């Protein structure tokens, strides 16, 4: 809506206060002027239909119960696209400062978050097994990232293109955890998962098999659930970018890390200039010592590393 931008105050899902861009026009909105085209957050009240709307409130003041999703959906879509134009030069997920819109409160206990083609959804969870999923901001990234693959590489959402776009998602949006310097880790979604179990996650990049999902690619999925075991082979990825990162020894195999910063500018263009929607694992590894060639050197450091991990997982 056309309004005049300002700022509120609010409380997030884990309790902590932030500061929110908002409109205000009679009602204050979930709309912010400041990044791109607009970020707009949404209120599904509980419904399916989708996007719901916008989100209005009375008094700027965002510390009710009900409000904590949309707070944090609102905030962390904006860290996302600063992570996206400050770090990549990426001006919103498709490169021309699309709006971007979320919808909170879908549906009833649903444990889910996601990209639906046109806008992010989150699920308020069941209390047991996840809180609120727009809390996480790996997860928001995680969802934001989505979009940005759709406009670029197009990875297809099944087998080995479909773990990749999987992986890229968990990658960035770990990536923009550390941007954020909000208690960093290599782990995804342990912010919103089960509040009743302190320390765990729902899948974890720095040792995949700590929740069943495969770190090599001999022990990859063939099965057809999950469409071709999007978010189970997705760890041999997330496994790979670790090590090229951090280092450490895998399955014998080791290799030295050149840093988040760097993983993070070789990913991105080989998202952006080298993937295409059928792109399997082997082509990922192509793509990835391509992206370090043209960035660092063919003799450099940083393309040993990279051909060093996709070793360590079996991916050649
Ligand atoms: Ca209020
Ligand atoms: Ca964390
Ligand atoms: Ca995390
Ligand atoms: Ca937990
Ligand atoms: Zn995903």
């Amino acid at each position: 809506i056309t309004g005049t931008s300002t700022v509120g105050v609010g409380r997030g899902v884990l309790g902590d206060q932030k500061n929110i861009n908002t409109t205000y026009s009679t009602y204050y909105y979930l709309q912010d002027n400041t990044r791109g085209n607009g970020i707009f957050t949404y209120d599904a009240k509980y419904r399916t239909t989708l996007p719901g709307s916008l989100w209005a409130d009375a008094d700027n003041q965002f510390f009710a119960s009900y409000d904590a999703p949309a707070v944090d959906a609102h905030y962390y879509a904006g860290v996302t696209y600063d992570y996206y134009k400050n770090v990549h030069n990426r001006l919103s997920y498709d490169g021309n400062n699309a709006a971007i819109r979320s919808s909170v409160h879908y549906s009833q206990g649903y444990n889910n978050a996601f990209w639906n083609g046109s806008q992010m959804v989150y699920g308020d969870g069941d209390g047991q097994t996840f809180i609120p999923l727009s809390g996480g901001i790996d997860v928001v990234a995680h969802e934001l990232t989505h979009a940005v693959t759709d406009y670029t590489a197009g990875l297809i959402y099944q087998n080995e293109s479909g773990a990749i776009n999987e992986a890229i998602s968990d990658i960035f949006g770990t990536l923009v955890e550390f941007y954020a310097n909000k208690n960093p880790d290599w782990e995804i979604g342990e912010d919103v998962y089960t509040p009743g179990i302190s320390g765990d996650s729902l899948r974890s990049m720095s040792d995949p098999a700590k929740y069943g999902d495969p770190d090599h690619y001999s022990k990859r999925y063939t099965g057809t659930q999950d469409n071709g075991g999007v978010h189970i082979n997705s760890g041999i990825i997330n496994k790979a970018a670790y090590l090229i990162s951090q280092g450490g020894t895998h399955y014998g195999v080791s290799v030295v890390g050149i840093g988040r910063d760097k993983l993070g500018k070789i990913f991105y263009r080989a998202l952006t200039q080298y993937l295409t929607p059928t792109s399997n694992f082997s082509q990922l590894r192509a793509a990835a010592v391509q992206s370090a060639t043209d960035l660092y050197g063919s003799t450099s450091q940083e393309v040993a590393s990279v051909k060093q991990a996709f070793d360590a997982v079996g991916v050649k």
